């Protein structure tokens, strides 16, 4: 009995936690058991060890799924490889293997705060959540760690737990913090996954602008008209004033465009007409965009928000728009396709224009006998209409062309399906949308008599479901594994055994076992009226998060929430890229969401209340229900006149993830308030108008006296009738429904925060309000920093006292200085994460070769000298570097010189040769070198050496930015002269005096290049002249220093060159305190690129980290820092351990003058020190 056997289908790709779930199909002419045994094997150093197995028995004409157990979440990028292997029982079947992708992507992590713009001297409240794939909670050890911009480690937690996935923390920022993009990163499991929120200065807006236009219009339509609607937070109408920018975007035309103010109150429509787009069209063949730009003042404060859309441009007056039409072409069976002709302004299409008929073109070419045929069609009154025409058996491509009213559309498809029995099959969806739970229908049709279809269903890149229906339309039920895309694949086999299969890729919208509903007691309530929020969960025993904050927050622009969009992006995370193979006749549909086939079926009165408490997050609750399915949490509505929003998720066992459907509004409100116009902050003795708006919304104009409250920390310039208090009332007339404001001359004369208490009194109403003011002292900031390395390595000392002193200028403002120290145990490095993508294959040239050799060796080294190198890195990078060793070698010469070519060039290079002498001799203790190339290196290059000891080079280097670095020959010099002194090692008889003689005469004529200075320095310090500490002190004295800052800049990669040359000189001469600023600029340096750029000072600044690294390598730390003196009556204690060894932990300090602090450091490792002063001088 000839014919198919077997077809088993395996997924190309494996991630940690999910379960490598493989598909066999039993045929006919197989026998009645085959067990079929897949295994997963691990490939590591050439060893390939079975991690994973599983076994089963399936019997003849049954379709079942064999499931791996699931990988273990700590795995690696390692080489994975699925061998499947079907038997009989007595002889095999089939026995075949293939490579895995892995994908590092394995779990679920949201971070939510609960705002992503704080202001300094705030809170930030977050919650880490932890779920697997199918959205369980995940119970897991982790850390989570707190960076500024500057990425110095501020706050960390080791080692927390999740209770049920939630971690709620908190974190209290500075007086002073590094204002921008702060960082959280959780580093759970052998994973780092991060988050951004914004630390900035900021005053909440009290009103949004919204701009409702269409989004298309036509060149031949009369109006663009749009509503622009200013609404407050508390629901209450904006008057005020509009300017309207239209700007054409034509960078060709200059900038005109038209403008249109004019007032607002609430809503209001604007259009333009041809004679305003007479400009557009002037300034732009094919129009581009323009740009509406709307900025509304409020006529009361002053306050303006402005807001922007895009509006595009179309020739024609009607849009003829495809959906639903398959990507490849099927012979001989229905094309089907959507048209959407719509209007460019979104309006209804009229009567009129439906008695016109859209002329569909089809034209199927045989690509080139072409057959064009003309259909017309009506249209509806939706617009939305299907079309559906025969495809001739012989197509390979179709051009689609449709008309209407002089607007066209036009598209092709060119993939056509190949088959020797030109039988095909099509499979199609009738639901546009599909969701978890709700059965969706299939409807499979063909040109021949259909067999048993057998249909495969694969999400995420794993086969989530297999079965057999007879039936040519069949109903299937979506889970929550199949989000968000899942290819449903339709399968049968003919007679002669070929396979018919078709492919559909349908989205599936992800539905919510779990639900939860907030409640408010009230829809619109007072300040200070107690209202409670009702939580309606589904199940018990689920932990409840709720976050309930200002409109405010929201009308930010930015936002941490959890929401469905950020569940939609982490879901289309889980979707993966794809590959290629070879194509026999439907293995590439067997492809498209990445499936591996093994088959063988292819063959042949009152006082008013004072109004203080302004939160910006009012609820960040954070709670477990136990046994209740719905909670009443009582509140205390805050005196904040706005509307609160409130969102919040639930966590079961059972059910999973929930979120609410939509945020649920509070609205604080009462119609007579005070608002303070107010910024975020003055500075003192300036006098500031202070502007008191008072809002009426009652139904009368009211006669209100504003009286603000004397204090000492202020000073009311305009006086007043009463000598008791100068500036103490005024009075002024609000008209109903609408606000006034009232100037007030205040001189604030005290730092810091400064109550405001402002009372208004009307006969209908009053209030009182108490707001803070920041001010800030006047004149211009200075910033000093002063850095101190303790060093306790060596074990025979174990305390190190240093003092650090500081006096301040005669002209600083009083009250201004703050002194701060700050105290770690290791410097920020570079990232291993990137660094890892810095290792690279040695390809090309022989320049090219050590562009792709020399930062290999280099990370490499630094990451043996900073222990953090693993096992698998490091094999791929020995490898690297013998393969690289291999390459550069066969660019030797007879004479022992370099080139790039090798010996098509006529003449080596000296500096070529200088490089391939220090890269083999710093790789000679990680591979083996060949002595007798370092021999052959050493004497072609002193065969090129003067009798004053000056070098030349007679060779050329291809590269410009290996060539960069300064073609003088006193540069040349000095490189030979660092690259040969390494050669110590092997024998110590290098006769350099001659060119040590030349550097120190260069260096005694007076330099003023730069990079050649550091490069003279580097050569002085390594052969330890005398003249070696005059040359880092004149290049100190060069060195610009700002905020504990020492660098250089170039007039004219050559500024991180001279920088880790002159930290390399600090380090020869024993100078490793001075050389911290160096460091910390080679660490800012290298913060927003990953790595370090380019090649050549990547090179030498992980050469000056890895030395760094390599002096104080003792991995035991257990120093306690004390800090005393004048300036702290009591001793600050810094303890530093292997744990906290990267935390920038901090102190501040009394401002005695002058400040000097005695810092003692008493234990086992190394510990930096930082003052920092920042003062305001007049
Ligand atoms: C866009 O706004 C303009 C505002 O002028 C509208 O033009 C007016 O339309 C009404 C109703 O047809 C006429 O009675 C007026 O005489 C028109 N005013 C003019 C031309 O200055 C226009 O209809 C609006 N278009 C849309 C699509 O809303
Ligand atoms: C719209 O165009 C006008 C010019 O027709 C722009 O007005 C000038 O704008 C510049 C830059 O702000 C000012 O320096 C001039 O004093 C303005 N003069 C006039 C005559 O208005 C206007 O700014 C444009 N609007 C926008 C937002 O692009
Ligand atoms: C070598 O680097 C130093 C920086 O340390 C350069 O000196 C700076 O020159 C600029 C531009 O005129 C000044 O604004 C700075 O005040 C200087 N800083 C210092 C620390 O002196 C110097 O110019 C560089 N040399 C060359 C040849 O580029
Ligand atoms: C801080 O360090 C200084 C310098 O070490 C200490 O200086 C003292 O100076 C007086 C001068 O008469 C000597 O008598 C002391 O013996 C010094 N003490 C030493 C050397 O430790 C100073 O006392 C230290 N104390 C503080 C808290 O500032
Ligand atoms: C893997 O199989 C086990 C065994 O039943 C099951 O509990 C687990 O949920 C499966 N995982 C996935 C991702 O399907
Ligand atoms: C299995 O591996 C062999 C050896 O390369 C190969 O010839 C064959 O095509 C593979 N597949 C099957 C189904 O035997
Ligand atoms: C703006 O146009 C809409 C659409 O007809 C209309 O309902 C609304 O009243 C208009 N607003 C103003 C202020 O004219
Ligand atoms: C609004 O105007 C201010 C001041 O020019 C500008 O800083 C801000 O970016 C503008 N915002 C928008 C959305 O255009
Ligand atoms: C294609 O559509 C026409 C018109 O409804 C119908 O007669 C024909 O049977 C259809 N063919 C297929 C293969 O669905
Ligand atoms: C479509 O309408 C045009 C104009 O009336 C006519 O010339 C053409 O023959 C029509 N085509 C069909 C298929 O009815
Ligand atoms: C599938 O349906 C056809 C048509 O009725 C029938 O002949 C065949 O036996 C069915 N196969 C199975 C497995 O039910």
């Amino acid at each position: 009995a000839p014919g198919p056997r077997f077809l088993v289908t395996a997924p190309g790709i494996i991630r940690p936690g999910g379960n490598v779930t493989i598909g066999v199909e039993l045929l006919e002419h197989c026998p009645s058991q085959v067990t079929v045994k897949a295994e997963l094997l691990k490939t590591a150093s050439n060893l390939t060890v079975s991690v994973l197995e599983a076994e089963g028995v399936f019997e003849k004409g049954s379709f079942k799924t064999l499931t791996l157990p699931s990988l273990p979440l700590n795995s690696a990028d390692e080489i994975y490889e699925l061998r499947v292997t079907g038997r009989t029982q007595d002889e095999i079947l089939f026995s075949n293997s293939t490579r895995l992708s892995f994908e590092t992507k394995r779990i679920s992590v949201f971070i939510q705060t609960d705002k992503a713009l704080y202001k300094p001297k705030q809170e930030v409240k977050f919650r880490i959540v932890t779920l697997f794939s199918d959205f369980k909670p995940y119970k897991t050890s982790l850390n989570i760690l707190i960076k500024d911009p500057k990425s110095n480690l501020i706050q960390q937690w080791l080692s927390q737990q999740s209770d049920l996935g939630v971690i709620s923390k908190t974190f209290q920022l500075s007086s002073h913090p590094i204002l921008g993009d702060w960082s959280i990163q959780v580093q759970v499991n052998d994973q780092t996954y991060y988050q951004s929120f914004q630390v900035s200065e900021y005053v909440l807006p009290k009103f949004e602008v919204t701009l409702q236009t269409p989004l298309y219009c036509s060149m031949n339509s009369k109006h663009l008209n749009g509503t622009i609607t200013a609404k407050y937070t508390y629901g209450k109408p904006v008057k005020g004033d509009v300017t309207l920018t239209f700007l054409p975007l034509s960078f060709w035309g200059k900038k005109k465009n038209i403008t249109k103010t004019f007032k607002i109150n609430g809503s209001a429509n604007f259009s333009f007409n041809d004679e305003e787009m007479k400009n557009v069209m002037d300034s732009s063949s094919s129009p581009g965009p323009v740009e509406i730009l709307t900025t509304v003042t409020e006529s009361v404060t002053g306050i303006s928000r402005n807001v922007s859309t895009n509006v595009f441009f179309k020739q024609h007056d009607y849009i003829i728009e495809f959906f639903d039409y398959t990507t490849v072409l099927k012979p001989s069976l229905n094309f089907t396709a959507t048209v959407k002709v719509t209007r460019a302004d979104g309006n209804q299409l009229t009567l009129e224009e439906r008695r016109n008929n859209v002329v569909i073109t089809v034209t199927q070419r045989n690509y080139k006998m072409e057959a064009v045929q003309k259909i017309n069609y009506t249209v509806p009154q939706s617009g939305t209409f299907k079309i559906e025409f025969p495809i001739l058996e012989d197509s390979s491509e179709l051009q689609l062309k449709a008309y209407f009213l002089g607007s066209k559309s036009s598209m092709a498809v060119h993939s056509l399906f190949k088959s020797p029995s030109k039988t095909y099959i099509q499979l199609k969806t009738r639901d546009e949308n599909i969701k978890v739970g709700s059965p969706f229908e299939l409807v499979v049709s063909g040109n021949k008599r259909l067999k048993e279809l057998s249909y495969m269903v694969v999400s995420r890149g794993q086969l989530v479901a297999v079965g057999k229906q007879n039936s040519t339309m069949f109903s299937l039920t979506p889970e929550n594994s199949w989000t968000p895309k899942a290819c449903v694949i339709v399968y049968y086999i003919e007679d002669d055994g070929e396979i018919i299969s078709d492919v559909l890729k349908i989205p599936v919208q992800l539905v919510f076992k779990n639900k939860i509903k907030l409640y408010w007691s009230k829809v619109k309530a007072e300040p200070s009226e107690k209202v409670s929020l009702r939580i309606s969960v589904t199940q018990p025993d689920s932990i409840v998060g709720i976050v309930a904050v200002d409109k405010s927050v929201n009308l930010m622009n930015a936002s941490n929430d959890i929401t469905m969009e950020n569940v939609v992006h982490e879901l289309e995370l889980y979707n993966t890229g794809y590959y290629l193979g070879m194509f026999m006749n439907s293995f590439a549909v067997f492809q498209e969401c990445g499936l591996w086939v093994l088959t063988d079926a292819n063959l042949t009165g009152s006082s008013p209340h004072v109004r203080k408490h302004f939160p910006e997050t009012w609820i960040w609750l954070d709670t477990n229900m136990g046994y209740r399915i719905y909670q009443e949490f009582e509140v205390t509505v805050p005196d904040s006149i706005t509307s609160w929003v409130a969102t919040g998720f639930v966590i079961s066992e059972d059910l999973g993830l929930g979120l609410t459907t939509t945020p649920v509004e509070l609205q604080a409100f009462q119609p007579f308030f005070i608002f303070l116009n107010l910024p975020y902050s003055v500075i003192r003795g300036e006098e500031f108008a202070l502007e008191i708006t008072i809002f009426n919304y009652l139904k009368d104009a009211t006669e209100v006296k504003v009286i603000i409250e004397k204090s000492d920390k202020f000073d009311i310039l305009m006086t007043s009738n009463e000598i008791n208090a100068t500036g103490h009332q005024q009075t002024l007339l609000v008209p109903s429904e609408d606000g006034a404001t009232v100037l007030f001359p205040i001189r604030p004369t005290h730092l810091g925060e400064i109550p405001i208490t402002v009372t208004a009194l009307s006969p209908t109403a009053s209030d009182a309000v108490t707001q803070m003011i920041l001010v800030k002292a006047e004149g211009i900031e200075k910033s000093y920093s002063q850095s101190i390395l303790l060093d306790l390595t060596d074990n025979r000392l174990q305390s190190t006292l240093k003092t650090l002193s500081f006096s301040f200028p005669p002209n600083t403002v009083t009250g201004s200085e703050r002194v701060q120290i700050t105290a770690i145990g290791d410097v920020l490095g570079p990232s291993i994460n990137g660094l890892a993508s810095l290792i690279r294959m040695p390809y090309g040239c022989g320049e090219q070769n050590m562009i792709n050799f020399a930062p290999n060796i280099y990370i490499l080294d630094y990451l043996t000298k900073k222990k953090q190198l693993t096992d698998n890195l490091k094999e791929k990078a020995l490898s690297f570097m013998r393969q690289g060793y291999q390459r550069e070698l066969l660019y030797q010469r007879e004479d022992g010189s370099f080139s790039a070519f090798g010996n098509y060039d006529p003449s080596g290079s000296t500096w070529l040769s200088a490089f391939v002498l220090r890269c083999f001799l710093e790789a000679d203790p990680y591979i083996d070198i060949d002595q007798n190339v370092l021999h052959r290196t050493y004497t072609w290059l002193k065969g090129h050496q003067k009798s004053n000891g000056e070098f030349w080079d007679p060779g050329r280097v291809i590269h410009s930015e290996l060539q960069g670095g300064n073609k003088s020959p006193v540069t040349l010099t000095a490189y030979i002269v660092t690259s040969l002194l390494g050669y110590r090692k092997y024998q110590p008889n290098i006769d350099v005096q001659e060119s040590i003689h030349f550097l120190e005469s260069e260096f005694s004529r007076g330099i003023s290049d730069n990079y050649t200075l550091a490069l003279i320095t580097y050569a002085l310090s390594s052969v330890g002249s005398p003249k070696a500490k005059e040359a880092l002190n004149m290049l100190t004295w060069r060195a610009e220093q700002e905020g504990g800052m020492q660098f250089w800049v170039s007039s004219e990669s050559l500024d991180i060159e001279v920088a880790a040359y002159a930290l390399l000189s600090h380090f020869l001469q024993f100078q490793t305190s001075e050389g911290i600023p160096i460091m910390r600029w080679l660490s800012r340096q290298r913060n927003s690129l990953g790595g370090f750029a380019s090649t050549q000072d990547t090179t030498v600044a992980l050469k000056a980290l890895s030395e760094f690294a390599a002096l104080m390598n003792t991995e035991r730390t257990n120093i306690q820092v004390t800090v005393t003196g004048p300036s702290s009556p009591s001793p600050v204690k810094f303890l530093i351990d292997t744990h906290n060894r990267l935390l920038l932990q901090t102190a501040e300090l009394a401002v005695v003058q002058p400040t000097a602090v005695n810092i003692s450091a008493n234990g086992f490792g190394f510990a930096i020190c930082q003052l920092n002063v920042v003062y305001n001088v007049k």
